[PDB]
């Protein structure tokens, strides 16, 4: 299992990130830096998530040490819904560069493929409590994208939580200058997304899988719902392996050609997710991971389904 994956910019992107959602602001400085001294290279941030300046100050400081070179950094991050105007979106960009302290960044995403007003709020709602939307769709945005690369801000762009149909039209836009590199989704043995994946790696997209452990931290998590990490069956695999659940849940998607994105802010837990490199789920445990699917989202983003562009009516 080679440590890194071929973009279709030309740049290899490390296999294994560390999540920043939900890491605390106090907490996520610590969690970066050890992550990076325990051999991670690829951090998966986002403005939404109100942490970046503390992800920057630790990224800043392990270059300060040379612990690491900036060339060996992989850093992503993603454009938030309310800045998907045209006009907006390298303003957006800027202020994610200068919270990580970067001069570029490897990766930019479109977060979600739905755009929403402009303003503080991250939800503008109307009085009767639905999002409001912007009327700047999918392909406009991109060409904003397409711009950020073309004036050295950033290696490649992506896009984030496109359903196959969204990528389609990406992929059709009349005047399309860069394909997207990566189309990161919700993806574990519960949401095992045979579908989308298989089309966009067709089309030469790196899928990278999110909430890779079911996310038990999520605000919204009811004592119902599934639990990966809990699940007997996931654990006897896990066992004959001699390895630990979240082992398994990481290096489950690796074997199926996708990057992966685990979050903690726990010391013990940072390193323990780092080694997966040295074993091999067989075929038939794989497949058995498959079986597990449900077609259960931790975001299913349940307040935004009348949006034109909602993604997750389809089927895929
Ligand atoms: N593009 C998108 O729309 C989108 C959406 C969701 C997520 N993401 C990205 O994907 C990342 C990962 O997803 P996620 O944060 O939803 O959840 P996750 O990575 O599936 O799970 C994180 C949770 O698992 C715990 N955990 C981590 N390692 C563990 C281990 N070895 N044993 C037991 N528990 C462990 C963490 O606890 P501690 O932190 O307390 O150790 C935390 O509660 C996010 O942080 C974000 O970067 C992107
Ligand atoms: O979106 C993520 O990365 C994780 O979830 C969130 C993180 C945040 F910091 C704030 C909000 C969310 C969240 O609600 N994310 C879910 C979401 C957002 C936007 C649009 C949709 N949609 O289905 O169209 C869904």
């Amino acid at each position: 299992m080679a440590s890194r994956i071929l973009l279709n910019n030309g740049a290899k992107m490390p296999i294994l990130g560390l999540g920043t959602w939900k890491s605390p602001p106090g907490q996520v400085t610590e969690a970066v830096k050890v992550a990076i001294d325990v051999g991670y290279r690829h951090i998966d941030c986002a403005h939404v998530y109100q942490n970046e300046n503390e992800v920057g100050v630790a990224i800043q400081e392990k270059l300060r040490e040379q612990v690491v070179k900036r060339e060996e950094l992989f850093i992503v991050s993603k454009l938030w819904c309310t800045y998907h105007e045209k006009g907006l979106v390298k303003g957006a960009c800027q202020k994610t560069l200068s919270d990580l302290k970067l001069d570029y960044l490897d990766l930019y995403l479109i977060h979600w493929p739905t755009g929403f007003k402009p303003g503080k709020e991250f939800f503008p709602l109307d009085e009767s409590g639905n999002v409001v939307p912007s009327d700047t769709n999918i392909l406009d945005t991109w060409a904003a994208m397409e711009e950020l690369v073309d004036e050295g801000l950033v290696k490649a762009i992506g896009i984030s939580n496109f359903n196959h149909l969204q990528v389609e039209m990406i992929l059709n836009k009349p005047g399309l200058k860069y394909k997207p590199a990566v189309n990161q989704i919700e993806c574990h043995p519960y949401l095992t997304q045979e579908k989308l994946i298989q089309y966009c790696q067709s089309k030469g997209i790196v899928v990278t899988a999110y909430s890779p452990l079911g996310s038990p931290d999520r605000p919204w998590a009811k004592p119902e719902d599934p639990s990966l990490l809990e699940d007997p069956r996931i654990k006897a695999i896990a066992a004959k392996h001699n390895k630990t659940t979240a082992q398994v849940l990481i290096r489950f998607p690796m074997q199926r050609n996708l990057v992966v994105i685990p979050k903690s802010v726990t010391p013990e837990r940072i390193a323990e997710n780092f080694k997966v490199f040295d074993f091999e789920l067989s075929s038939q445990d794989m497949t058995t991971l498959l079986s597990y699917n449900r077609n259960w989202r931790v975001c299913a983003g349940l307040s935004c389904t009348s949006h034109k562009d909602y993604p997750f009516h389809e089927e895929f």
